């Protein structure tokens, strides 16, 4: 399994990667213009809050296949262990066999059915990344869309992988890896309500009672 | 998966080879005529159109098995590493049997139920094309009938393939690819469907606008 | 059951009228393009060709909710009995309101997901018409959809009826009367590969020629 | 439940009526013509056979709407109370609506699907008779079908029953049964075997054999 | 719901009349065999070993329809509350249909399949009774054919009932249960079995030695 | 249906009321907080932003049961049409049993379980609101948590209603309707996401263009 | 998968061989009475009509197991690639485990449970052949029998294959194919109704009628 | 699969092991108290009616883990190929596991549970036999309950067999070797039902007639 | 399988370790405090009452992850063969990364929901915890939960094994085994619950009566 953080929060990142087992940063335009920080500079930032390693990937902003090769490049040249993020657009299908001739690795990214994924990895990506919570959000059925895709993928595509994006709550992301997704990318709230509870920490608590009730000591 | 287009239109295929990856095009006799242009003539342009590569299938017009045979002759004159489209009637299934013998590959084609299906591929037909548009307009499952079909050949004649055939909606087609198909062939109308999205469109027009809010432009 | 024809085709109409037990026919903006004709002159012709009966769904226009209630009248004052159609937008919500205040009928149309369609009904509308097969068009599942709306009308709004509509192949209309809508309408090549099947044409050639070999005609 | 038999054959109606509990028999042109006796003749002697009660059912020939009504006139006149078959075409759905008008009684035959049966029972068909082994022996799902057409009734056209027919195996005809079909007809040799049985015969010599070894006959 | 012991054996009638709530006895020409008493005796001894009340029944030995009412004659001149148990053959059901009309009830015994049993049911039997036991010793499936068979009385002759009989273990009785019968006659040592456990006796023990243990007796 | 906004914004809900069929608000101690106005200004700021009618729901604050019965008296005075919000904790359960004797209407809040839910019903409150997104974002399955729930209701409280809360995505409010939910409460995003759709806006836009191509203007 | 013919019928196995890929001919008692001829003449000539090649099933008369081992041994002694039939009866099984020692191939026939075929298989049986419509009509599922006796083959006796046989209606044999047997024989009318449409004349009639259009002739 | 026989019936044995295809046979102590034959002679005539071969089972009757272990010595010594059952309680337990240290095959038997079941192979048991009509009789589920002990076994002991014992009907055997149990013990009468069919008898039965009909004898 | 008992009582332990084939105890912080000794004495009491082997589970008291990986080392300090419990908290997952890096083995505790159990396996344990029964008490599905993280373990971390925990009835532990969970530690109660019955005692007094019947006594 692959975890991903979606972010371009640095400091965020190096906090959590002491926590989680991360493989690395997902960004795209939105999240990168959030930050305000250029991708040339975000994307050493995030290589070093992850401890130098893991894997990056950041997304074509130009409108031809022509255009998103020349982005590709560009950002291949920024960091090494980096995958371009390529819409699932008549020009970026375009662009993602250009991609795979040229040996550059590529996710096709605003996937909104599962078809549409399917043809990406049947192009060349090596990811695919369905946008679950907009698909719920526009009156679909994001995991459904999901379980598709990744049926789709064990089929007729197996080297390439789901790598769920988008979510609003943990149950959205808990339900894309019960379907299979061998990557998921999570927003830093969804990311810390995995590891947040009050049951947890109630039976902590009830633990340390216990045991100062018969030793007289919270600790070992 | 091999994706083929089911079409005449050499200009079509062309413009489209380079955002699918296409494993060939298939023809039948209305989409032949629809054209206007005959097959000598129309098998060259598509294989030329594809990049000089492929596979190419068109269907025989005899009715009886060894007319089929000489038809599938003249075919292959024409392409030589062409499949040959035979209807899985009586004389048809003779063909297909005598076609495997001579070492011609073939397609079992009109195919409007699974055991139908079923014995073209044990007759030798390395495809199987249900007409699942055909099936489901007159009152049938089309989907069904491709379980079904898929689920026979998985038993009982492994080598042999599902070339899911006629389309009206994406749907149809993304069902067959559920349905483990291992190969499909769309019309242009609907293979356009699969990358043309409302939805897509917004989510690239709103990655731009929140680029350009940052960084005051929407190139990387 | 409503069985209304999705046509601004005037002689179909009147054709299929005299086959059908249809309750009507609905127009769309591009419905009525389509046939050239403007509102004022195609329904009166409509009702005309329906054998001066039925009911008629025309939409509104205007993007604001002051111009929508202004629509709805010009378009009552055309035609006695008429639905008025009103796509469900924010403004379109807040038409449907004022509509039902008024006692104009409405139908909230431009439905692609179950939600939307159900606030429609709770705001007055009398019919909701999900849009079939340009959610299957657009990755979706049309059917699923359609189940959910017709689930979340008899729940909660069960005085408003599903008017199906959108279709490429009959199956989907099939699926919409099998999850119990009370309403549908068809386009006119749908309609008609409902009622013309090479099986059943079969099937009453083989009756004749077994009578004309029993009793030398082929009439009672 | 109404049982009727499909049957020309005056002498097995008349032995099997003091067995079943008919009501009536159902004929159509193959049956009719099988047997060799004219409507005139054949259609009086049923009557008679089933002890001169009874529902017959007939179908019209003509393949205008306007011939198949003076057909339907005709065979109410040699039998007043007959259910008239209209085959369910684009001409079938026009004359059931014309009978409809008249109030003479209509089955829409030659059903293949369900939406098509529907349609029959819409425009006013009291009886739809789906072909049910036509539809299992041309590669589709006859039993599905009967269970889609009954859904389809009882949503929408409560009023009107199944009259399920064209049976090879009882297991067809008991699957129609179960799938709520209030009418049915039986051939011949399904019917009987129904009511025969080894494990039933065996049973009744063992009961007889145990009672002789207690009492020393086989009578009360 | 009707409960029945299955049985000639008097005493044991007697011994269970006070524990079950019976509703009388059902016998057969096996059982009464068994039991080596004439149903002229047999019957008044059962009514009293009931408490002087319940429904019994009996079967007919003879093989034509007019021998077999001549049999439910003489059964009914023997005791008031008497079902007549006809087998349902050919001449079983010719006599099912005299008996109702001569207002003399019935039961449809030794029916193996569903729709043979529907039959005797159409034909005024009050009762049917499928050989559960019967059905699973001969390879078949004796619960999934009750369930058939309650399935067609609901949907068709809903006024008759399932007495579901032929047992040799509680489990089959249970699932008869389930399935809806609204009659059931049990053998005696399956009867039993349903009132024997060791878990309850388990329970009973230690609730008196917990009652000992607190209190010094085993008593209120 | 009872349709609710979550919120204290008035501003917004004065907005949405033209657009909705809103039954009314929903507050919560936290939302009450976010807008930093006291409920007693706040809620007849509400029901005039409503229109002047329409139903309140606001939460107590005591910890005691006698403190929530002083509360709710309270909420009671400040408007007509309140349904006061009661913890379903060991006090609040006392609290609601209480207010049932005293005729005040409840709801029963922060249920994170069936059980607890039902409780809250037995002991007389009019809703049960599970926090569903909070089940979701602890690990837990809050869509499944509302079927039980409303299962719980439908069998043993009928006269209580679900009244889904907590939400994160349109998705989960759409399963917490088609599950039976007789009233929800939305917050603004969500519930501003219902009525928001690419494809709508896609849908309109061509309309109005094909209109424009056949008429020369984009009104009726 | 092994495609078989059920018949004695010389002639059609010749016209039907050069259509169908056939394993060869099963033959029964009635089927080798029905056409007239002995097997001593009936075999050789199959053998001839198949294209001297293919496997022949006939089946034992004898009543005890040394009777059906001198009855094999006969039927052996007039072709080579034969499988003797052997009812699995009390002396069929015995026969069976005899045969298996001696290294005569077996198919264990006049099966009508799973568990029967089972035990025919573990005594050596190559082959076992449930009678599906012999089950059906009387009472019985036999598709769900075939389902039954695949499960046990394949849990329990993967070297032994299901022959399935006794066919009415083409969707029984499909069936069994769904089912996953891995042989099946065919009588002549349910073959021919495979491969014998309606639906697939009338595509064919259609493309040639449009070829013709185009080009002006219906050839190549 | 291994089948058994369940008894001390030496004759009944003896006749049995032709027929079927036999691995041995299976006593407890009830079944050999019905024999009163001791086992130091049952068990060699028990081999000798096996033909001097097979798979013999028999029960420890002490208490104590070692008294067991010391009567799993005797029972080993009086014939080779002999499995020790051991009851699955607290003792069998540490007996099982004292018997798998020495090597000595074991089967934990008197099984009514699925955990007790899958502790006695974890202990070391080849086999686990659940007694399904006791599990049945009591007022539980057996079949259930094999399900569930295969299921464990197949996760967490995959070396160990369920061996299905207790049986009063030919369905319970049936369904538990659908469940995929390896070995089962059947009782004679059920065994002989298995091979016993009034359905088998009348198919032989007309064979016969049609073959005397066609060729004056009943021979070949 | 690994099998343990959930205990600080060493007596126990040792009796159940010669019935049970225990893998180890686990213990906790309360089920330490509730035997009222420390570790240092009672791990090797326990590794004494198992006969010198097995595994034991300890949990740490610290709250930090560096606190957590002294006491790691102090806990594998006291006995050779332990695995560290660890809290899956931020903290907690921190520490079994550095426990990871250390190859100290652990086990990730206190996990009440899915995916929580996922991460700690990803982050390095070996063993993952859910705690059944509070999920259970705490108004959720803890057999839903541990199907869910025996999926995301088989899926994406297939060395990490589910120890299921927190049992108050046998049931839950079995369904937790069905479900596939590779390790398991029972309290005593649900432990001796297994193997105590009163069916299986009642079985065996059963086959001692029927032994004493025939050999006048109770041993082999």
């Amino acid at each position: 399994m692959e975890l991903y953080l979606d972010t371009s929060d640095v400091a965020a990142v190096k906090k959590l990667a002491r926590i989680f087992p991360l493989a690395g940063v997902t960004t795209n335009p939105s999240i990168v213009a959030a930050g305000k920080t250029p991708l040339d500079e975000l994307l050493p930032a995030l290589h070093d809050a992850l401890g130098g390693k893991g894997r990056l990937f950041a997304q074509v902003m130009a409108t031809t296949a022509e255009g998103m090769v020349e982005d590709a490049r560009k950002l291949r040249a920024i960091i090494n262990d980096l995958v371009v993020k390529v819409p699932v657009t008549v020009e970026g299908l375009a662009a993602i066999k250009m991609l795979k001739a040229e040996g550059i690795p590529t996710l096709g990214t605003a996937v909104y059915g599962a078809a549409q994924g399917m043809l990406s990895a049947l192009a060349g990506a090596e990811y695919v990344a369905p946008y679950v919570n907009r698909v719920d959000a526009q009156g679909g059925d994001g995991i459904q869309t999901v379980i598709e895709l990744q049926q789709l993928l064990t089929l007729h595509a197996p080297q390439s992988k789901v790598l769920a994006a988008s979510f609003k709550t943990p149950r959205q992301a808990l339900d894309c890896l019960l379907a299979g997704c061998e990557s998921i990318t999570l927003p830093l709230d969804v990311a810390q309500q995995f590891i947040t509870s009050p049951a947890v920490d109630a039976a902590i608590v009830k633990f340390e009672q216990d045991w100062q009730g018969a030793f007289g000591r919270t600790s070992i």
